[PDB]
Order: C-alpha cells, then structure tokens, then sequence
C-alpha cells in the first residue's frame, strides 16, 4: 500500500465525467472539475486540464496523469500550510497518507478546520484523535471512507485497506 493505491481504492477510476458524492462533476481518480452545475463548464475545465478537446472522456493514462498531479499538489500544499505542516511533520509515513487523503477529498481549508483533531494527532493521542475525527460532516456523509482513513490514523497500519 501507498497513497496512490489508497486513493485509487477510495476514489475509483471512471473515464467519463461523473458526479462525485457531493454532486460535483469529476473525472478519473477523483479529479474534481468544478462545483458549477453546468456540464459545459465542467467540460471546459476538463479540456483545460488535459490540453485537448476531450468531450467529457479521457484515457486511463490521462486519468493517472491528473491523479499524480493532484497527489503531488496535495503534498506540496500541506507543506506550505502553516496549520497542516507541523502535524504532517510529526507523523510517520503511513499517517502522512491519511492526511493527504483528507486533503485530496476536502481540500486544505477543509482539513485545516479540523484544528482539534490535528492537535490530538500531533500529540499522538491516537484513539482520542480517532474519536474526534468522527465528529464531523465528513464522517457522516462518507462514513466508510472516513472510517478507513481514521483507522489509518489510529493504528499507523494499512489494515483498513489491505484486503481491498
Ligand atoms: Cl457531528
Ligand atoms: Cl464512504
Ligand atoms: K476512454
Ligand atoms: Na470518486
């Protein structure tokens, strides 16, 4: 397991524009295109991202290219965020992946709003952090995925993903 395998499980792979769990146009391996309700706006974003006129459809290689960009950018962003970098630096490489997963799903601002959970993680109060992470819109709206991420933070193992 690694971050790519983890997020591939959590996000799936679809080569045609689809709506994510929030109803937003997405493609590939959880590549959010736009929050606009306009399919045409989403198609435009897609073409801009790929560099060709895609008409809503991409190849696996193109999906993987966007996915690597999105992970790379998630990590670079964590490291530039004063609210996230200290907790990230305090963690082991498996728990890094849990934090990158959250940022991938909800964006930096959203994760930086988990102030109390992040403190408990920094403190290595793992069971307490796990309880606190679950007190969230995130856990209510995507409980199975949140449980996997939270187990990863709680245990520092891949137990929630090894078997999928
Ligand atoms: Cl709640
Ligand atoms: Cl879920
Ligand atoms: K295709
Ligand atoms: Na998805």
């Amino acid at each position: 397991m690694n971050i790519f395998e983890m997020l591939r499980i959590d996000e799936g792979l679809r080569l045609k524009i689809y709506k994510d769990t929030e109803g937003y146009y997405t493609i590939g391996i959880g590549h959010l295109l736009t929050k606009s309700p306009s399919l045409n706006a989403a198609k435009s974003e897609l073409d801009k991202a790929i560099g060709r006129n895609c008409n809503g459809v991409i190849t696996k290689d193109e999906a993987e290219k966007l996915f690597n960009q999105d992970v790379d950018a998630a990590v670079r962003g964590i490291l530039r965020n004063a609210k996230l970098k200290p907790v990230y630096d305090s963690l082991d490489a498996v728990r890094h992946c849990a934090l990158i997963n959250m940022v991938f799903q909800m964006g930096e601002t959203g994760v930086a709003g988990f102030t109390n959970s992040l403190r408990m993680l920094q403190q290595k109060r793992w069971d307490e952090a796990a309880v606190n992470l679950a007190k969230s819109r995130w856990y209510n709206q995507t409980p199975n995925r949140a449980k996997r991420v939270i187990t990863t933070f709680r245990t520092g193992t891949w137990d929630a993903y090894k078997n999928l």
